[PDB]
């Protein structure tokens, strides 16, 4: 996928259009550009010329501040599985306000989610709350290094753990100074290598069982087997990261592979929408934690318990998403990816879209996508191409080309999205 | 300080009455150990012989599963400053509804929040919004380290910077691997020495203006000046861990020393009890997140931006807790600290309060109290004695015997919480 003259002069002109529709939602930005760094707080938010300022939703739409309406098919990175305005987890708000907020003491709301998450993840034993996906794959990692003394994780070029353990574009000189080795995601005999190498040094292997960020692109089982076998050999612990991986059915990945981890990360939409992440996994591993045993390691966090993450998580996994919605969901999302590629080969069109269940990513190339480096060598122009057309449409999904479809889109917000896509196709047959 | 064992009698018979007046509390303990590690998911609330679980409060007080009513003091170890139920937080969750829930991009309202803390910190020039002040301080040492491309951190014996940075009891195996080197609180003479021997490769100095957890130990301006000197001598950046001390004024512990940190974390109540967290300070290391720039840091993070916390967040700060509300409250803390120490005083009783405006612990010793060295000293057994006392006397406070006052506390709360102290004195006499 080479850069062409033409594809920077199509994004040229379509950030023109952008600009010259959203001049509100500019004059926001540079506002916003007074109080926070480039108007930002988020940095996947940001996209030139500008991004968006939107000014409510309710359900799957949402509305920008030009007026503009738009179906979400971002769905929070996967966060948002309720839609904007979901009535139950309302219903679940307002239970917590009637409870109280900061009570500066455990309530019976942390024990009943806790129950939940333990109920439906297999290999979670006993689990503990944080704040967010970071800090859970911190406190795994917290986790790991203690209980193992040893220093080294083993992780992925392409992953994404959180803002301090960023490997989407390799290292991060922001990275917290874990002793990180990347390797290639899927690469069985390149990784068998650098386990022997580093094995015995290996405190954990940190895997996502499918690329989030980094492209919706599927573990084979062969590389996960790898990792599981190796793992147990040489005495790391293997950690899966279900951030978002999570919903893709009523256990996760763990359960659709039948394949354990030693520790399971959990976060986004698990909280119902409220600010949520989770580390759990085997009892003897979790029970290190124990404030009453001997030795017991410290896990901190003013907010891991509060009263709305409490009440909204629990009414999002008993009440909302139970398993039977997150096979639902999961077969709709796939349909709809059968759809997509469907259209795409109709249309002798040079894309793709990859992922599983209702997650999914488009990538300009017909080549396998398996790693980081097929992702990058997919064609980012007309990836960003896509977005703004999308855009024009009403559909709004990732920048990256990313969406997550949540329990309020329908057949309408399908439908259009498919229509949109078919429309891409046929108005950029030149650059195609 | 010597155990004897009167003192640990005295502890055994207290947590004797505990458990007996408490049997629905241990029953929720007991399954809360099937589900969490210890049936605990944040560690500072546990305690023996069990934690309280609460049911229900409004304003200052709460309510025990076992029935039992109290007086708040804890207060969320500061960040609950508006007490269970307040009005303007209500109306402001209300006004994030409206606006919805996992908008999937920016709103106005993160600007405008955004404003409200540059507006009142008076070295914050730009600002990011984290999840949690463990967050705030990762990001404040990703920076400086990023910056300066240098790796040793200096922090101090006591200090608290979250689950990661844990430095309450020195070194833990569960921080994060920073190069971090500990100094002795307020000691000039040692930490001078440290930084002529480190501050070459120094990324930076991390510092609480008061130690907060580690307790309620305020800053010496000679140590701070020294701090402020040689991080701008040796080119390393000084972080104000502000998350507990940004309360105290206006403008924090900088307006009122008027010395200004390089970087500035904050967290805790300024979110109006919404997960939160903060860093922020000089334009020209802030401006190292601006996305538009060549080169830009990354800062991701799914709820950085949620909206509940950017509503409440902005409420707190613009609608309650003005800068006059934080000087009237810190005038008020000072008088209530004084007079419990005119208590102690007038009775003989070997025991002091340290601290400033709102916030203080108890300490059984009349020594200076000056650094952590100082706080481990005292009496711990009459420490654990004091908590029991006062929860039976039915006031709240943490197990550590810290208060944290919130602007729900009134005449009713304060001069019960002095008459428990009066009773402690008298019926400990013996022990004391
Ligand atoms: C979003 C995400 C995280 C981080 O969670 P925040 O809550 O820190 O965004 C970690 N891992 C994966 C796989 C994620 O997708
Ligand atoms: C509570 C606290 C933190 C951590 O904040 P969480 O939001 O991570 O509890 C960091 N620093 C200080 C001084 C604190 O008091």
């Amino acid at each position: 996928a080479s850069d062409t003259a033409e594809k920077a002069q199509a994004i040229a002109a379509a950030r023109n259009t952008f600009a010259r529709d959203n001049p509100v939602s500019a004059g926001h930005h540079e506002r916003a550009r007074r109080s926070m760094p480039g108007g930002n707080t988020r940095s996947i938010l940001f996209h030139r010329p500008f991004p968006l300022v939107i000014a409510q939703g309710t359900g799957s739409r949402f509305q920008d501040v030009d007026g503009h309406a738009y179906v979400n098919f971002l769905g929070e990175y996967t966060a948002g599985l309720f839609g904007h305005s979901h009535p139950v987890i309302r219903a679940a708000v307002e239970r917590a306000l009637a409870v109280g907020l900061n009570l500066s003491t455990q309530t019976e709301n942390e024990a009943l989610f806790a129950e939940a998450v333990c109920d439906r993840f297999p290999s979670i034993d006993l689990v503990r709350f944080t704040n967010s996906g970071t800090e859970a794959n911190l406190m795994a990692l917290a986790t790991a290094t203690a209980i193992t003394g040893r220093k080294t994780v083993l992780a992925f070029d392409g992953g994404y753990h959180g803002g301090l353990l960023n490997f989407a574009s390799g290292h991060a000189p922001t990275n917290a100074p874990y002793h990180v080795v990347l390797g290639v995601y899927n690469d069985v005999e390149g990784t068998a290598d650098l386990l022997k190498r580093h094995g015995h040094d290996c405190a954990a292997i940190l895997v996502e069982p499918m690329l989030g960020a980094g492209g919706c692109v599927p573990a084979e089982r062969a590389f996960l087997d790898l990792l599981r076998a190796e793992a147990s050999r040489c005495g790391a612990l293997l950690i899966f990261d279900e951030v978002m991986t999570s919903r893709l059915s009523g256990g996760g990945a763990q359960e659709m592979l039948g394949i354990s981890a030693d520790l399971t990360t959990l976060g986004k939409y698990i909280g119902g929408g409220m600010s949520f992440g989770a580390f759990g996994g085997r009892r003897d591993l979790m029970e290190r934690f124990d404030p009453a045993r001997d030795g017991a390691f410290a896990h901190a966090g003013t907010f891991n318990n509060n009263i709305l993450t409490m009440s909204a998580g629990h009414a999002a996994l008993t009440q909302i998403y139970t398993r039977q919605a997150a096979s639902d969901l999961s077969a709709s999302g796939d349909r709809f990816r059968a759809n997509l590629n469907r259209i795409a080969v109709e249309n002798q069109a040079p894309l793709q879209f990859t992922g599983l269940g209702s997650l999914g990513t488009i990538h300009f190339s017909r080549a396998p996508i398996r790693s980081a480096g097929d992702v990058r060598a997919a064609d980012q122009q007309l990836k960003e191409l896509f977005f703004f057309h999308m855009l024009r449409k009403g559909i709004y999904l990732a920048p990256r080309g990313m969406y997550a479809l949540s329990l309020e889109i329908a057949d309408a917000g399908r439908d259009a999205f498919a229509e949109a896509l078919a429309d891409f196709i046929g108005e950029q047959r030149a650059l195609l």
